[PDB]
């Protein structure tokens, strides 16, 4: 099925969560334990005895660089070239009855760590997966700077006995810690990407991933459902969503296309929960005005109005027809809202009595922009077009209701539509992040909009 919605995170996008990555992978390669080196000896010319270097601790791991490249339809390739590992420890060694003991310093540099990082889905939750497939440390000098005392049979022992081993098992410490880092802390992340999002009462957005993410030559690609559903009722869209095929750029970290689907669908929901409604009353109108929503008023051009239903006041119920389109094109979105507007009499016992029922439509712009990690928009009409579609108080012209339904409208019904809009739909955002610098590109059947990230 086409996606809705598609997630495109550029090199720009995947350097940066490098960064982040390898920053937070510093400090666990950090927290390594090497064990002690403690064995015995028997030189020529200085004896038997037993040497022992122990107690070290890591002061220090830069890791300067870090790189991900794309590896196309295979996954990501992680790199770090030149990494400096400063430890430190104490050393004992005794001849005989001859203790001797100091602190030592020994600094490992060129190192290179080499991952591989598969990118995969889980259909049954639609969460994306992510785990190492492959790793491989690499050292290249060992400085040993036991630099303070005349002992130099030691150097030359832990050059000849121990740094075989130092360097195997801080080859394998490294992989162990980068493995355990994806599966433990980088899959879990990236799982805080909402999959059914909530926004209120009646809707919600399902973000979930409808195909494994591919990895093309520059980009990340994450193809999402994105339809709005109801919670109360399930009911599948009445058209099929396009394809979003969009210029690869690197000038954001990441791009969203939010096809017209996404949006259409967000009107069905909200229209199939009878929630598109609204009443208005004669006191929503300020004191001051030259209209109001009473028979007398109504009696200037619809009488009838003031003959039948003498001093009375008069409510007027607006409602949604038929779920409202939203067309996307590279000129803007245009809304095309249709709406029942029925005003009825308000008897002295509160019954109320139907005057007439008009059908109103329009033609409008949707602007879109975005805060926090939100998509909001604002609604602006045009031209009202009433249609009369029956009368109790027999047929006028529906024309005369024009100055009355440019008043009503954008004062008391415009108004309240905006502010949903302005709250917004959230964004399938992971956890901890913000976007900032944002672009909204208007394309043929979807919008584009591609922004820069920052991690918390
Ligand atoms: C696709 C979603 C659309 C929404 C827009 C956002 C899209 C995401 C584009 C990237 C920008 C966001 C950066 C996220 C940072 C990644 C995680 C991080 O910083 O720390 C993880 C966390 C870091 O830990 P922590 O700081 O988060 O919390 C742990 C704290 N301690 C350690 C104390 C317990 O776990 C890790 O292991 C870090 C990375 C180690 C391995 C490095 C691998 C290379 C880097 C990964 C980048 C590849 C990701 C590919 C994404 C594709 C999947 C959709
Ligand atoms: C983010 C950018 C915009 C993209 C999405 C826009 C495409 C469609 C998705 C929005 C729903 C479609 C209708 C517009 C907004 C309706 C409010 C909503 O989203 O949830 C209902 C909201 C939110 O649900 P609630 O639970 O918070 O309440 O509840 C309301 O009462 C709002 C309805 C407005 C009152 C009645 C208005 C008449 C119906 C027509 C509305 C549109 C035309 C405006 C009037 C023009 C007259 C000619």
């Amino acid at each position: 099925v086409n996606p809705g919605v598609v997630v495109r995170i550029s090199q720009k996008g995947l350097d940066y969560a490098s960064q982040q990555g390898t920053a937070a992978l510093q400090k666990e390669l950090k927290r390594i334990k090497i064990p002690d080196y403690s064995d015995s000896f028997k030189i020529k010319h200085l004896g038997k005895g037993h040497y022992s270097f122990y107690s070290m601790d890591i002061r220090e791991f830069q890791l300067p660089s870090s790189q991900i490249s794309m590896v196309p339809n295979v996954g990501l390739k992680f790199s770090i070239s030149n990494a400096n590992i400063k430890i430190s420890g104490k050393w004992k060694a005794q001849k005989r009855f001859l203790k001797m003991s100091g602190n030592f310093d020994l600094s490992i540099e060129g190192m290179s760590i080499s991952a591989d990082l598969k990118l995969g889905s889980n259909p049954t939750s639609g969460k994306p997966t992510i785990t190492c497939s492959s790793c491989s440390s690499h050292i290249n000098s060992v400085h040993v700077h036991i630099s303070k005392s005349k002992v130099g049979w030691l150097i030359q022992l832990f050059h000849k006995k121990i740094e075989s081993a130092l360097r195997n098992k801080m080859n394998s410490q490294v992989c162990e810690k980068v493995t355990n880092s994806v599966s433990s802390k980088l899959q879990p992340y990236f799982q805080t990407l909402p999959v059914m999002t909530k926004i209120d009462s009646v809707a919600g957005i399902n973000y979930g991933l409808v195909a494994p993410p591919a990895t093309t030559a520059e980009t990340l690609d994450v193809q999402m459902k994105g339809e709005f559903y109801s919670e109360n009722h399930h009911n599948p869209p009445p058209f099929a969503p396009p394809v979003m095929e969009f210029p690869a750029a690197h000038d954001r970290m990441v791009y969203l296309g939010l096809s017209d689907y996404f949006f259409n669908t967000a009107g069905l929901v909200y229209q199939e929960a009878g929630v598109l409604k609204m009443t208005l009353r004669d006191d929503m109108i300020p004191k001051e005005s030259k209209f109001r929503l009473t028979t007398k008023f109504f009696g200037t051009f619809l009488p009838e109005v003031a003959k039948k239903f003498p001093n009375m006041k008069i409510q007027i119920h607006v409602s949604a027809s038929t779920p409202p389109h939203l067309s996307v094109q590279p000129t803007g979105l245009t809304f095309y809202p249709a709406v029942d507007v029925q005003a009825f009499a308000v008897l002295p016992n509160s019954a109320l009595a139907s005057l007439f029922l008009i059908g109103m439509h329009t033609t409008g712009s949707m602007e879109v922009s975005a805060e926090s990690n939100r998509l909001v928009g604002e609604l602006k009409l045009d031209r009202l077009l009433l249609e009369l579609k029956h009368s109790n108080i027999g047929p006028f012209p529906v024309e005369l209701l024009q100055d009355i339904m440019n008043y009503i409208v954008p004062i008391l019904v415009l108004p309240r539509v905006n502010e949903k809009l302005q709250k917004g739909f959230p964004l399938p955002t992971p956890a901890r992040v913000q976007l900032y610098n944002v672009v909204l590109q208007p394309h043929q059947n979807f919008l584009l909009f591609g922004a820069d990230v920052v991690y918390k």
